């Protein structure tokens, strides 16, 4: 899998509330 970077960036995250990862 190795991470880096492909573990989200890109999978959608908004901001808005939070709990997906980028915010959470
Ligand atoms: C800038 C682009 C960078 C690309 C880097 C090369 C990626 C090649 C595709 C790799 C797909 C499979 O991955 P995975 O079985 O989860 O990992 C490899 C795990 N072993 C080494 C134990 C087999
Ligand atoms: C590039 C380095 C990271 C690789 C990480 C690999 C993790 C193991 C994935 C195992 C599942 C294999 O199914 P996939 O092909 O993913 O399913 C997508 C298939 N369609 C396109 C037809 C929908
Ligand atoms: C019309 C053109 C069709 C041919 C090109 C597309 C081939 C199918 C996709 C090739 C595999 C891409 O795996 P990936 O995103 O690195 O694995 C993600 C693995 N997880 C879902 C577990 C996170
Ligand atoms: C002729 C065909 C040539 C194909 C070349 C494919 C290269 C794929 C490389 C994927 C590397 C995945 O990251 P890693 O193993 O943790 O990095 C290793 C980095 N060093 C080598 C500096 C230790
Ligand atoms: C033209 C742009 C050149 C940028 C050069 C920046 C300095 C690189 C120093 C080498 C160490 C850092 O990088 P790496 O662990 O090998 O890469 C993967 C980096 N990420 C984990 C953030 C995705
Ligand atoms: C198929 C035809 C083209 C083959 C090209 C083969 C030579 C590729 C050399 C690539 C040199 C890249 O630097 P490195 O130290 O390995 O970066 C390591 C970066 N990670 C930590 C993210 C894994
Ligand atoms: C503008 C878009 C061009 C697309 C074509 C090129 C795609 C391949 C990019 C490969 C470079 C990704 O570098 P990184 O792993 O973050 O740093 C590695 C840094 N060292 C080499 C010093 C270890
Ligand atoms: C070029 C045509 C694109 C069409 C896309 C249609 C939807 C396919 C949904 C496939 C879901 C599985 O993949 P994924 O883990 O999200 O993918 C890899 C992304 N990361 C590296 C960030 C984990
Ligand atoms: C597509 C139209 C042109 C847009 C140009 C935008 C430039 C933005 C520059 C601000 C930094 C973006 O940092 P990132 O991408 O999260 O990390 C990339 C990290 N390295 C540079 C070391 C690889
Ligand atoms: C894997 C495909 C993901 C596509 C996601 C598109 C979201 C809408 C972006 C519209 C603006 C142009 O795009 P960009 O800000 O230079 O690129 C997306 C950068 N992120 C992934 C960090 C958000
Ligand atoms: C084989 C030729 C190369 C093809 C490459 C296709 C790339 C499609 C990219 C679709 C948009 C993905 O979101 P992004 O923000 O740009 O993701 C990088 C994440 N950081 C900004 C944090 C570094
Ligand atoms: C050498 C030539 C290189 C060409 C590189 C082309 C890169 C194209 C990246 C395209 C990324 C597309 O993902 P997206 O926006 O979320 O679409 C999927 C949207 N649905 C799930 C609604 C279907
Ligand atoms: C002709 C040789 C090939 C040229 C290179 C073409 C690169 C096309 C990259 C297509 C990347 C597609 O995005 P992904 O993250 O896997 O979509 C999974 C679904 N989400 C966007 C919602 C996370």
């Amino acid at each position: 899998v190795t991470x880096w970077s492909l573990c989200x960036p890109g999978c959608t995250x908004p901001g808005g509330g939070x709990n997906c990862x980028f915010c959470x």
